[PDB]
Parts: structure tokens; sequence; C-alpha cells
């Protein structure tokens, strides 16, 4: 079926939970043996969220190459994304090592450091220009260059230096700051505006390594971001945009990381975002 009318048909019939459970039943199951090794317990935020072995990002290190991060490679859309958990106190150096080694331009953050009164990720970037951060375990230096605070999101320019080679690179930090502590946003308008700002920066384009996207577990809000982006790109590429099947795209993405889209409300919100976004692209 088309999307917008399949949407109204699920709303009127109140069957979002059944649609979402079907997706959960059909989703791929691949091994994640490296994630479960005892030496990696303090590298995982949640015991039930792990990268598959076949798609995990490897650190360029001979001691321990493990990080909780997955490469989502979308062949028809010609887009790739790295989805990862919010960094832990003992993985902030690994996080920036990955950004460096994978040649990423941008980092997309969809959570606040504290939500619901608890810590959801480490404070892994510097908050003042004159107070830079040094990660001694991976030999990297990180400096805040500029910060632009807007009503729904903040964009930061960062300098990452490989202290071993003295090479430097500019990284863009795109921080969506207004996702509610409970539920999903009422309108997708600010989320779509944010997606378009990431696109306009070059951070999603083939001349760079894959964008790094995270929330707390790296599957819920993060899944919503890449699902909406890929679906909109396919609608632009194809002769028949109504042939884009958001459930089929989501199942394709779940071949590369488990659990993407965590609730039926997140699934409904993803439909809403793609529907509204397809009107703004055109032609109007
Ligand atoms: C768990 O409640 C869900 C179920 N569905 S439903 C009745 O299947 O349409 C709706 C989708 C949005 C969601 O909000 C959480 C609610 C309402």
């Amino acid at each position: 079926m088309e999307m917008e009318k399949e949407f109204e048909q699920i709303d009127k019939s109140g069957s979002w939970a059944a649609i979402y459970q079907d997706i959960r039943h059909e989703a791929s199951d691949f091994p994640s043996r490296v994630a479960k090794l005892p030496k990696n317990k303090n590298r995982n935020r949640y015991r039930d969220v792990s990268p598959f072995d076949h798609s995990r990002i490897k650190l360029h290190q001979e001691d321990n190459d493990y990080i909780n991060a997955s490469l989502i490679k979308m062949e028809e859309a010609q887009r790739s994304y790295i989805l990862t958990q919010g960094p832990l106190p003992n993985t902030v150096g690994h996080f920036w090592e990955m950004v460096w080694e994978q040649k990423s331009r941008g980092v997309v953050m969809l959570n606040r450091v504290m939500e619901k009164g608890s810590l959801k990720c480490a404070q892994y970037w510097p908050q003042k220009e004159e107070k830079e951060m040094i990660f001694e375990d991976t030999n990297l230096k990180l400096t805040l260059i500029s910060e632009d605070i807007k009503s729904y999101y903040t964009v930061r320019q960062l300098e990452l230096e490989n202290l071993t080679t003295q090479e430097t690179r500019e990284i863009l930090h795109f921080h969506y700051t207004t996702w509610p502590d409970f539920g999903v946003p009422e309108s997708p308008a600010s989320f779509l505006n944010f997606l378009f700002k990431v696109r306009e920066s070059g951070s999603l384009s083939p001349e760079h390594g894959p964008v790094v996207v995270h929330c707390s577990a790296g599957i819920g809000r993060s899944g919503t971001f890449c699902l909406a982006d890929t679906c909109l790109l396919l609608m632009d590429k194809r002769k028949d945009p109504s042939s884009v099947d958001i459930k089929k795209v989501l199942l394709e993405m779940r071949k590369f990381r488990m659990g993407l889209i965590q609730t039926a409300d997140q699934l409904r919100f993803s439909y809403l975002a793609v529907i509204e976004g397809a009107k703004f692209i055109m032609g109007d």
C-alpha cells in the first residue's frame, strides 16, 4: 500500500502495536559473540543491545578492537551510517578513535546528557574553547572551536588532533536537544528541519566516511533518524515514489543492527516524518 493512506488505515484501526510486533517477529537474528566476551562488559551500556559480529566497527588496535557500534550500509539509497551507543566513562577515547579511523565528518547526538534524572551518556566533548580534552588511552586531542545554540538544536565545530601524527580535522557536532523525556514529538517539523541541516553540511555525503549517530542505546531515536533519511532519498531516486515501503526499509536496516525503532510510537512518528518530509522536498 501507499504510505499516507496505510497510515490513516492503521490510525483508524488502532493497530500500531500489531504492526510493530510483526516487524519484531520478522527481524534478523545474527550472532554478537564479540560483544558478549567477559573482557567487554564495561564497554556495553545495556546487556540486551549489542552489535552483530558481521557488521560491527573494529577499532584499529591489536589489544582490544571492540566498540558497541554498527555499520548500516544501504545499497540502493547509496548511504551509510554508523549507529552507536552514547559513550561511557571508559569508552570516550574509543569513540573519538572510531571517528578518526572511519574518516567521519559529522556526529549526530539525539539525547541530552541527563534525562529522567539519570545519566544517559558521558560528557564527551569540551564545553569551553579554552578547556580542551585529551584522551590519553587513544592519543587524541579535542578542542571546541565554535558553538551555535538554536531553539531546537545546537551545532558545534570541533577540532580533532591525532597526537601521534599531528594531523588535524574539523568535525561537526549536530545536537538535537528537544526530544521529550517520554514519548515522541507531537510534530515532526523540528526533527525534519534538523535532518536537513545535517544534510546541508556535507556530513552524509560520499566524499566523507559515514556519519556517526547516537542516542543512549543507539537503536531508538537513532533508528528514526536513518530510517527517515533513507526513505526520503529513495522517494527522490525512484520513478514511482509511492513504491517506497517503510516497513521493508526498516527490516533491511535491522539486518545490520538489532532493535531499530524501540516502540510503536517511534514507528508511527517515523511514518509521520517521511510523509511530511516528502511534501516539503517538492517539488514544494
Ligand atoms: C501503546 O499505545 C500505543 C498504541 N497505539 S495503537 C492503539 O495501536 O494505535 C497507538 C500508537 C501510539 C502509542 O503511543 C504510545 C499508543 C497509541
